[PDB]
């Protein structure tokens, strides 16, 4: 019922979900790679192509998940401390050095991009309460203090063919791919 207790129980969850969702999302990183290596094999180019382009923001997204992870557990260290935080004030500029204004605000952003991840969305409904709406707002709206690495990872740029190459070459490594079946696609 405590606000300090529901926190604590959210972010215990939110570590679960993530952390799941990171092993079951690299389980299947490794599948598209073989999928992509077996796409070489039968000379289907540009849909080895295409599948690259999907791995590449499957990657960027796990590693979005990991910095979010590392954000919910440093909030859980410090939930105490959140307890007393009651504006926007408080929170930018006594809370700037413990990270905690750039860990509850990466994390509210977050939910948009995060579906996999439902309670990250209670973050945002337990925060508009200790604060205010205007501050949830700022976040999503206008990603006020919302890290640069933390947009980039929920809006990846178009990736450019000079990667996706590098993905090839990295693939055609791990599964052996034969020369001329690489080459043919990049």
């Amino acid at each position: 019922i405590p606000f300090t207790i529901k926190l604590k129980t959210c972010l215990k969850m939110c570590i679960q979900r993530l952390r799941y969702a990171q092993e079951k999302q690299q389980a299947i990183a490794k599948q598209s790679r073989r999928q992509v290596a077996q796409l070489l094999l039968t000379n289907k180019e540009q849909k080895a192509h295409y599948r690259v382009e999907t791995l590449i923001h499957d990657d960027i997204h796990i590693e979005l998940l990991e910095i979010l992870e590392l954000y919910c557990e440093l909030l859980l260290a410090r939930v105490q401390v959140i307890n007393d935080i009651s504006t926007e004030e408080q929170l930018v500029k006594e809370h700037m050095d413990d990270g905690i204004n750039e860990a509850i605000r990466s994390l509210i952003y977050a939910i948009l991009f995060v579906d996999e991840v439902k309670e990250l969305s209670q973050l945002k409904d337990l925060m508009a309460w200790k604060i205010n709406v205007e501050f949830v707002n700022g976040v999503i709206a206008d990603h006020i203090d919302v890290p640069e690495k933390i947009i980039k990872k929920c809006s990846p740029s178009v990736p450019k063919e000079e990667l996706v190459d590098l993905y090839l070459k990295e693939i055609a490594k791990t599964y052996d791919v034969p020369y001329s079946k690489l080459e043919n696609s990049l």
